[PDB]
């Protein structure tokens, strides 16, 4: 269309305007489609609420033993697809997790982190009420890389990728059985912590969801009214997207089937825990909401370039009605959500125990993810901040960092070597 942009429009408001007009036209009665969509989603909220009342976790719980032994049922596979998230209990033995956590402590301590730390290096969350989640951003601890290349991450990554339709056109969109090392940050909250949390948002692009041609491809069924034809699990064209780049701002130049993390400490109920909207199709609602006629013509319900896409009660009351907590967790567990899934971190006052996690996603091998992987390997040598992240570069100088010679067979392959 005349309406799309592959690079960041010089005039966002102008571009948003034209996209809206083009789209209202291509859909017909937007409000009728939104209502239909909402009835399906309202019905899911009924499911979710029902389960909550019973005493169930809403998150599919999948024991790592079954995963490891290939004995996951069809019903479970199905449930993870319905819910868009999964907990892997016992992903790692508690010992191993706790020992990792301790190595983290000493790695930070021995390189004098708390002294040196200047940031946040970034303002990715300016669109959120709770925009300050508790002190990050290191990449190359032995703990992290080990978990990343660990054989039992590989099992989980592969199992997860497998949930996506891969075949479609030109036989295969990515290889679901190798995943790249995507070095990410950590989340470290000590007992006593008080925090606003992280406000509900989705990752992997904001404005580009509407304006990028690849996303017009991905969400065709949405942007043409056949909302029910739309399949969250179809990899079609996801690997053709490339997010807009904004000076020194967090972006994600990689395709992630799931985001997740591995817990380094026990997570106790109410202690400012990860919540998710377990309805991966919600993205449809996010996409149609600004098209409705109570929203200003040049606006996308808070979306701004170089900022995470915000989800709020103001614009998305139904989706907010669906927020659900992770169950309580023991160290070594790990949690996963579909890349289009709305999520947040609840606030705590005076937190019991630690709230430590390592960020490790499933990002499957493909021409796109490999391009980034080639870049990662360069960073891993120097210890610099991976390109996708603010150039803080704290570890370039540190002792006890994971290095090139310490790689797995997995690791060498995940970085394509
Ligand atoms: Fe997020």
């Amino acid at each position: 269309t005349p309406f799309t942009h592959e690079t960041l429009p010089a005039d966002p408001k102008a571009a948003i305007r034209q996209m809206k007009q083009a789209l209202r036209a291509q859909i017909g009665d937007v409000q009728a489609v939104f209502d239909r969509l909402s009835a399906t989603i309202a019905a899911r909220v009924a499911e979710i609420n029902d389960l909550k009342a019973q005493g169930q976790p809403v998150w599919p719980i999948i024991p790592f033993s079954e995963l490891a032994m290939g004995n996951i049922s069809d019903a479970t596979r199905a449930e993870v697809k319905r819910r868009g998230c999964a907990v892997i209990k016992g992903h790692f033995p508690r010992e191993q997790a706790l020992a990792w956590d301790q190595s983290m402590l000493d790695y930070l301590d021995k390189n004098h982190f708390d002294e040196v730390y200047k940031g946040p290096g970034d303002n990715f969350f300016g669109t959120l009420s709770a925009s300050r989640p508790e002190i990050y951003p290191v990449y190359w601890s032995q703990a992290q890389m080990q978990a990343r290349q660990s054989e039992e991450m590989a099992l989980a990554q592969s199992f997860l990728n497998r949930l996506w339709q891969v075949e479609h056109d030109g036989k295969r969109w990515f290889n679901p059985d190798i995943s790249i090392i995507y070095p990410d940050r950590i989340r470290r909250r000590p007992p006593g912590t008080t925090s606003k949390g992280l406000g509900a948002h989705t990752d992997s692009g904001a404005l580009e969801r509407w304006l990028l041609p690849a996303y017009q491809q991905v969400f065709a069924s949405v942007f043409n009214g056949n909302v029910e034809q739309y399949d969250p699990w179809n990899a079609a064209h996801r690997t053709d997207v490339e997010e807009y780049t904004v000076d020194n701002t967090t972006k994600c130049s990689v395709f992630r089937t799931f985001q997740g993390w591995t817990a380094l400490s026990d997570m106790l109920p109410g202690q400012g825990l990860l919540h998710v909207v377990p309805i991966p199709e919600a993205m449809a609602y996010i996409l149609l909401r600004p098209l409705l006629d109570d929203v200003p013509e040049d606006e996308l319900c808070g979306v701004a370039p170089g900022r995470v896409l915000p989800i709020s009660e103001q614009w998305h009351p139904l989706l907010m009605a669906a927020l659900t907590s992770i169950p309580p967790l023991e160290a070594g567990d790990s949690v996963w959500w579909h890349c289009d899934v709305i999520h947040s971190v609840a606030p705590v006052e005076n937190q019991q125990g630690w709230g430590n996690v390592m960020y490790i996603p499933a990002a499957p091998m493909c021409e796109k993810n490999l391009a980034y992987a080639r870049k990662v390997k360069a960073a891993l040598e120097t210890g610099a901040s991976p390109g996708d992240f603010p150039r803080e570069d704290y570890e370039t100088t540190w002792e006890g960092r994971f290095t090139l010679r310490d790689l797995n067979i997995h690791g060498k392959r995940a970085l394509g070597i």
